[PDB]
Formats: structure tokens, C-alpha cells, sequence
């Protein structure tokens, strides 16, 4: 198991524009297109992202390409972030995957806001961190996925994904 397989399990793969859990236009492996309600604003972003007229449909390869960019950007955003970098540096390899997963789902700003949990993670207070991470809109809105990520932080193994 690695970050790619992990996020592939959490996000799924869809080759046609769809609506995410929040109701936003997305495609592929969790690639957010726009927060705008317009399907046309979505098709426009989609074509700009792929470099071809897609008519809202892409191939597996195209989807994986987007996914490769998104993970890369997630990591790089963590490394450039003053609040995130120190947490990431402190973690072991599995727990690092858990943080990258939160960032991919919610963006750097979103994660950087989990001040208290971040502090607990850095201090390696696993059980306490898991408890605080659960008191969030995140956990309430997508409980199955949140539980998987939280378990990864608590244990430091890939159990929840096996
Ligand atoms: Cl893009
Ligand atoms: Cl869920």
C-alpha cells in the first residue's frame, strides 16, 4: 500500500463529470473541477485541464495523469506550508500518507486549520490526536473515510485499508 493506492480506494475513479459529496463538479480520481454550479463552467475547466475538447468525458490515462499531478501538488503544498512541514517532517512514512490524504481532500488551508490535532501528531500522542480529529465537520460529513485516515494516524499501519 502507498499513497496512490490509498487515495484510489478513498476517491474511486469516474470517467464522466460527477458531483462529489459536497455537490461539486469533479472527475477522475477526486479531481475537483469547480465549485461553480454551472456544468458548463465544469466542462470548460475540464478541457483547459486536459488540453482537448472533452465533452465531459476523459480516458483512464487522462484521469491518472491528473491524479499524478494532484498528489505531487499535495506533497509540495505540505512542504511549502509553515504549519504543515514540521508535522510532516516529524512523521513516519505511513502517517505521512495519512496527512497527504487529508490535504488532497481538503486543501492545505483546511488542514493547516486543525491546529490542536497537528500539535498532538507532532508530539506523537496518537490516541489523543485520533480523538480530537473526530470532532470536526470532516468526520461528521464523511465518517467512513475519516475513520480510515484516523486509524492510520492512530496505529501507523495500513490496516484500515486492508
Ligand atoms: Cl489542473
Ligand atoms: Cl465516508
Amino acid at each position: 500500500m502507498n499513497i496512490f493506492e490509498m487515495l484510489r480506494i478513498d476517491e474511486g475513479l469516474r470517467l464522466k463529470i460527477y458531483k462529489d459529496t459536497e455537490g461539486y463538479y469533479t472527475i477522475g480520481i477526486g479531481h475537483l473541477l469547480t465549485k461553480s454550479p454551472s456544468l458548463n463552467a465544469a466542462k470548460s475547466e475540464l478541457d483547459k485541464a486536459i488540453g482537448r475538447n472533452t465533452n465531459g468525458v476523459i480516458t483512464k490515462d487522462e484521469a491518472e495523469k491528473l491524479f499524478n499531478q494532484d498528489v505531487d501538488a499535495a506533497v509540495r503544498g505540505i512542504l511549502r506550508n509553515a504549519k504543515l512541514k514540521p508535522v510532516y517532517d516529524s512523521l513516519d512514512a505511513v502517517r505521512r500518507a495519512a496527512l497527504i490524504n487529508m490535504v488532497f481532500q481538503m486543501g492545505e488551508n483546511g488542514v493547516a486549520g486543525f491546529t490542536n490535532s497537528l500539535r498532538m501528531l507532532q508530539q506523537k500522542r496518537w490516541d489523543e490526536a485520533a480523538v480530537n480529529l473526530a470532532k470536526s465537520r470532516w468526520y461528521n460529513q464523511t465518517p467512513n473515510r475519516a475513520k480510515r485516515v484516523i486509524t492510520t494516524f492512530r496505529t501507523g499501519t495500513w490496516d484500515a485499508y486492508k
